[PDB]
This record gives structure tokens, sequence and C-alpha cells, in this order.
């Protein structure tokens, strides 16, 4: 009977977090460790200059205090929930995470975190706020489908669900990171006392976002399946930094 | 003529930054935003519903209060530097980045954000905090011969400095990313009131340190140079998941 770390990044009572916790309890265990106040934009954020402190509730939900996701999964693999859980599943999240974002997710990254226990880890994230509905069935289908049997590859399924009722969902898809064009906008907007202060503000236009790609799966009606992995690595941009490295001599005295 | 926006994660105050600064100012025009305290494990987090407020310092450095690695170089190129920076360098840290630990590293982050510019953002780490002296002379060898010759091909470079004095370091060696051990260790501490706290262990031990890994380097005494890109799918896990999907039946009825 299937361990589950329930974490996400909205925090502890996230409509998102509650309603999958719900729906799992009906055939696993589930064990809840999420932060305490909806903070997306962590990234793969770690506390470290700061030890941290626990809550937990009526329940046995744990949140942990000023925590991140990736700080609740790790204190729920390695002291909070025992004994260990199987798998770790990032919390139905209110809004996609799809392309360049993925980097920057606070949800994907909690899932990231369970890329080394007995089964995939599952970020699941809803395009928009009404049906959680479906991306709850949509986790249940996969997390039935590894119990009765184990996926050999890939540590990390990073899924995304349309906002529409189950049976308006086409279908599902295996899906690539799709890309935006460079973003470069900075809100101004000034004090009381004329001192300028910056908004980051909103990310590039859809670059490739062809057939292949997880924004296209959404924009169809399907349900997205990205496998991520956590090898940031360019391997093709070797010799060429190896033929640079020798052309202009750092590293070699000829 | 270099315009340089230099950056790092612990904080504009930090010996790595600062020395770094220096050497550079001396062939190059430099402008610091930098965090304004010690942000390492900050990883791509960035601040999202605040804005930003900056301090100057008479030297001219920037601060983004409360801002982090990648809201420091955000900010940097596309509002506080102008004319806009012709490279990112991700000032000298204090301790590695190598192999997993990439994708949690404020340093990286920085670099990252630096993806679109002219030149390769350059992410600089010292294996240690002795000889800061011998990850300048690296950089600043790295940037001229940039300056000389462009690289055709990455944009994110992952430099990793042994610590010893610069006589004492064999070389150079184009390397790919390993990986550790799951990280275990949870420090815990009481509060003066008897609550536990809990902190964050280190890093696991070295995994895949492999013959041609970023660890294989740093370990025999060279300078490891990693290309690094962001996209996070592991696109050779495509059909194994693709097949799991229709082995399973979900997203398939028949
Ligand atoms: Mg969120
Ligand atoms: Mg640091």
């Amino acid at each position: 009977s299937m361990r589950i770390l329930l974490s996400n990044d909205d925090g502890v009572h996230a409509p998102g977090i509650q309603t999958l916790a719900k729906a799992l309890r009906e055939f696993a265990d589930v064990q809840v460790v999420a932060p305490d106040r909806n903070r997306s934009g962590a990234s793969n954020s770690l506390t470290l200059e700061s030890s941290l402190r626990t809550f937990t509730f009526d329940n046995g939900d744990i949140a942990v205090q000023m925590g991140t996701p990736t700080d609740c999964v790790y204190l729920g693999v390695n002291a909070l929930m025992r004994p260990r859980p199987d798998i770790v599943v990032s919390g139905i999240n209110a809004g996609p995470n799809l392309g360049d974002d993925v980097i920057y997710s606070g949800t994907v990254a909690a899932a990231m975190e369970g890329r080394h226990l007995g089964f995939p880890a599952l970020a699941v994230s809803l395009n928009g706020y009404q049906h959680y509905d479906t991306a709850a069935a949509v986790t249940c289908a996969l997390l039935r489908g590894l119990s009765r049997e184990p996926l050999r590859t890939g540590r990390i399924l990073n899924v995304n669900v349309p906002d529409l009722p189950l049976a308006q969902v086409k279908g599902i898809r295996v899906t690539r990171c799709g890309s935006r064009h460079p973003a470069d906008k900075v809100i101004p907007q000034e004090d009381p006392r004329g001192n300028t202060l910056y908004w980051i503000g909103p990310p590039g236009d859809k670059y490739d976002a062809g057939p292949d790609t997880d924004f296209a799966a959404v924009d169809e009606g399907y349900v997205s399946v990205t496998p991520l992995h956590v090898d940031l690595t360019a391997h093709s941009a070797h010799d060429v930094v190896s033929d640079w490295l020798d052309s202009v001599g750092v590293g070699t005295q000829w």
C-alpha cells in the first residue's frame, strides 16, 4: 500500500493540495508536509542560512515555517515522514508550469526533490483554477498506474492538466518543454518619497510552442506529461568549448 | 570596452565578489549588482509578488534589497545597467558547485539569467576559500581571449577552480556534471524553549565521479569548465514514458 509524500507550492491550505489529499487517502497512506504560505517563485530554493520550524495540525499535516517546497520534501524524506515515503507528489498547483517556467517552479522543484525514491515523482499543475476535480483524477490514474507497474526510466514526471471537466480532456501526451523569447520588461513604480522600485513582470512571448511541446498539448486539450531530469550539462557544446580553450590558450602554455 | 555585469550569491560584500571586481576592473568596465546578504541555496528563485528596492554604495556597487541572485541579474541587464552589459559573471563563490548542486546554486542561477547576451555567462566557484586569487586569474584569463575570439557555442559556463596556489593548479578540463547519492542528513537543534528545529545537512557523497566528470577534474587539481543549458526535459526517456502510459492504459480507453 503506497506511502505518499504530498507537498506543494501554494501552501498547506491551498485548495489544490487538500483536494489531492482527499483523493489520495482513498487508496494510499498520505502524509502532507507543505510550506505555510503561498510562496510560488521559489525554485529549487533551499533554506541554508537558518534552521526550520515545524508545525503539525488537527489531522497530521505538517507545515514548514517559512519553508520552501524543496525544504518540505527534504525534511519530509529524511526526518519528518517515517517510515519513509515510496513517492513524492507535488500537490495540484493553481496555474501552469510549462516551458521555461519549469526551471523557476517551486512545485516542479518539490517533485525534483523526490527523484531518488522507489517511484517517479509527480509534479501536477492545473492550467487555471476551477476543475481541481480533473487534475485529481489524472493523478490517481497515473498513481494506480505506477502501482501495477513500475516505470523503468525517468525520475521526474511533470504533469499539466487543462482547466476543463474530465469528460472534455481529449487524452494525454508525452511532451518536451517549450521556450519563450527572453523576458525583458521591468515595471518601475515609485514610493511616496520619490525612489523607484522595480517589478519583474511578464515573461516573453512563446518561442518554440510547436507540435512536440508541453504548450501545444495543453493548448490542444491534453494532459501533458514531461519527463524531467537534473543534468544541466549541454553535452553537445563540449568539443567546441575545448577547441575554443586551446584556440585562445587558457589552461595551457601552448 | 567590455561591459561586465557582476553578480554573485554570497552577497555584494563577500570576499569572492570584491576580489573579482578588483581584478576585472583594470581591463574591463564593471557593474556590481548583487544580493545584500548571503543568499546561498537560492537556486533560480525570484521575487514576483513584491517590487524590489536597490541600494547604491559610493564605489557604485549596487545591492538589491532582499533580492535573489536571479532578481539581481534580471534587474541588472534589463533596467539597472545602462548601456546593457556584454556579459554576466557570477562572482567568485565560496565553495564548489559541482554535479547536481547546479540545480540549487544561486551562483549558476545568476549566470543562467545571462543566457541571452553577446558572450556566454560565466559562473565561477572556488573549491574552498583560501585562494580567491586563483579563481580570479582563471576568470580574467577566460574573459580575455573570450574578447579576443568569441565562443561559437554554449551560453553558460560552469567554472570550478581548485582551492590551490595558481602555480599548483595543473590545467583546465572541459567536463560534464557528475552526480551525488541522495542527501539524508538532517541536523537537529533545540530552541531555547526546547523545540526541535531542523538544519539541512550537507550534499551527499560523490556517486558518478567518473573519468570525465566535473568532480574528477577538481579532485585531480584541474579547473573544470562545464557548458550548461536550461532545458530540463529528459529527451532520451521519451519513448519509455510513452510506452508506460499505453502499457497501463492511462489516457486511452482500450
Ligand atoms: Mg503556485
Ligand atoms: Mg554561496
